[PDB]
C-alpha cells in the first residue's frame, strides 16, 4: 500500500505544481478539489483500487490522499464543506523543491542524471519524516525534468539500454 501511497501522491503533486504555475502566471494561490480531479492519470490510478466513477467518491479519495499534503504544510485547507473544498498552496514549497532539482543536476556537471537519483535526492532532501512512504514519484519527477527542459535549464537524451535473457 505504500508503493500505491507514493503513486498517487505523486500525481498529486505534478497536478498541484501545475495548478501552481497556472495561477501564479495569470496574476493567495487557491485550488479546489474539483480543479485537482481534472486530470487523466489521477482518476486512472485511482481506479486501480477504488471505484471513483461517481463524482462524489472521486472527491472523497482526493480528500483522504490530500491529508499528507496538508501535514508536510505543501496544502493548507481553505474551504471545508463541500460542494466548496479548497486548499490554499504553500508557494514556498514548492519553489523549494524547484531549488533543490536544480541544484541536484547541476551539481552532477557533465556526468549527468537519471531519474532514480534525482528522485532519490531530492526524497532525502525533503526529509518527510511525519509521513510513511515516499511523496516523490517517478511520474512527478518527470514532469519537473520536462518542465526544466521547456525551460532550456536541462537537455534530456533518452539512452536505451537492451540486455540479452538468459
Amino acid at each position: 500500500t505504500l508503493k500505491y501511497k507514493e503513486l498517487i501522491a505523486g500525481e498529486l503533486m505534478r497536478i498541484t505544481h501545475k495548478l501552481l504555475i497556472q495561477k501564479l502566471q495569470q496574476q493567495e494561490v487557491i485550488i479546489k478539489i474539483q480543479e485537482i480531479a481534472k486530470d487523466q492519470q489521477l482518476y486512472d490510478t485511482l481506479s486501480i483500487q477504488y471505484q471513483v466513477d461517481q463524482k462524489e467518491q472521486y472527491y472523497a479519495k482526493i480528500a483522504q490522499s490530500l491529508e499528507d499534503f496538508v501535514s508536510i504544510s505543501a496544502l493548507k485547507m481553505v474551504s471545508y464543506i463541500y460542494p466548496n473544498i479548497s486548499y490554499q498552496v504553500s508557494i514556498g514549497f514548492f519553489q523549494n523543491i524547484l531549488d533543490i532539482a536544480t541544484k541536484t543536476v547541476k551539481d552532477r556537471g557533465a556526468l549527468g542524471c537519471n531519474y532514480k537519483y534525482l528522485k532519490d535526492k531530492l526524497t532525502k532532501a525533503l526529509n518527510l519524516q511525519q509521513i510513511s512512504y515516499p511523496l516523490i514519484s517517478e511520474s512527478y519527477i518527470s514532469y519537473l525534468v520536462h518542465l526544466f527542459q521547456d525551460f532550456n535549464i536541462i537537455e534530456i537524451e533518452n539512452e536505451h539500454k537492451f540486455y540479452y535473457k538468459q
